């Protein structure tokens, strides 16, 4: 029955990312339970144009210690998810805001517009991906936003 | 209703499939495939303000420019996720071309994309595109600012 084991397949893994998407304080500390042994986490929107990807259920716990020092009351807003023909692959629109305490920066408030990727292996994340504009984490820590000139550009 | 649903999903599908393949001059009819008061833009910017195009006849304008600013471009690495909604899709890919604005040099643009298309009576009511605008920064020569790494986990 490939329809059963699809259909079932693609119920349990909307409950994990559901559950991903509302952990919040000090439940951010166990998200990486979500996610296989190998599972991979992580940016893939940055300055540097390359993801800082997160490699591993013990490096997302360690990752998780430092996201809650440095972004102490974060939530997810907005939450829209979509399933997909794969019943291994969902999509995530949402919004995230909170204050952002990154080191040497002065404290400020982050929002941003965030899409989310999951696929899944066996029940749990393998490769969480999040996209955001990388100028709105720079707004929210005061580093000048380059402008592209547009008097040349139709408006 | 589920053979309604289907229906609209085979059909939107081939609208998402048409518009992720349309290059070259084809490009000036692209806004054939929107409603009239369709929307369609860029919603990640150096402002983070969206730079929406509204209507079909403001899409069909857009279509000149674009030709003229980035006349080579094509969508590559396409994938099409539908959804549980036959009237909303979601494309990851990437896109690759000349950039040719004005006033900056001649570059080479490479970004990755997500595209969402909402449709509405066989056609696409909203196209929204997300990429990361640092890269078209750097395909255009300006400087991007850097994240102080020393004191984040490494
Ligand atoms: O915000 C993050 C981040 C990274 C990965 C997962 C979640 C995040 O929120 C970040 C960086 C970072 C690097 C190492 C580290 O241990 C903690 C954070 S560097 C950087 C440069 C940018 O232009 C924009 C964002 C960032
Ligand atoms: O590239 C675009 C663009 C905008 C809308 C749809 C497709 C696009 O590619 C663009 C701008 C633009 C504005 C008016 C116009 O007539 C033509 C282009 S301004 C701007 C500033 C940025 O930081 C990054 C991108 C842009």
């Amino acid at each position: 029955s490939e329809n059963r084991a699809q259909v079932a397949a693609r119920q349990h893994n909307r409950k994990i990312v559901e559950q991903y998407m509302h952990t919040r304080g000090e439940a951010r500390l166990k998200r990486h339970l979500l996610f296989t042994e190998d599972g991979v986490g992580g940016l893939w929107t940055t300055d540097s144009g390359q993801p800082i990807a997160i490699r591993g259920r013990e490096k997302l716990g360690e990752h998780a210690v430092w996201s809650l020092q440095c972004f102490p009351d974060w939530v997810w807003t907005d939450i829209q998810i979509f399933e997909t023909q794969d019943p291994n692959w969902f999509w995530v629109e949402c919004r995230g805001e909170g204050a952002i305490v990154f080191p040497g920066y002065p404290r400020g408030q982050y929002r941003n517009h965030f899409l989310h990727s999951f696929r899944f292996e066996n029940g749990l994340i393998k490769e969480q991906r999040e996209f955001m504009n990388p100028c709105e984490q720079f707004r929210s820590l005061g580093i000048e936003v380059p402008e592209v000139r547009r008097d040349g550009l139709p408006s």
